[PDB]
């Protein structure tokens, strides 16, 4: 039940809303294609910035 209300010093809000589409888009584990939109960042900071917040316990 969130939409995804949460800044970062690093990565930016269209960073965000790229990583899910292109994880819905190509699919998970293919940090190289989700790398597309995510060019912005080393497809290794697409993974865990993924799992950080998404896969994270707590907003953050």
């Amino acid at each position: 039940g969130s939409s995804g209300s949460s800044g970062d010093p690093s990565w930016t809000a269209q960073e965000e809303m790229a990583l899910l589409e292109a994880v819905m888009d190509c699919g998970f584990g293919n940090w190289q294609d989700v790398a597309n939109q995510m060019c912005t960042k080393t497809k290794e900071e697409c993974e865990k910035h993924y799992m950080k917040y998404f896969s994270g316990p707590s907003s953050g």
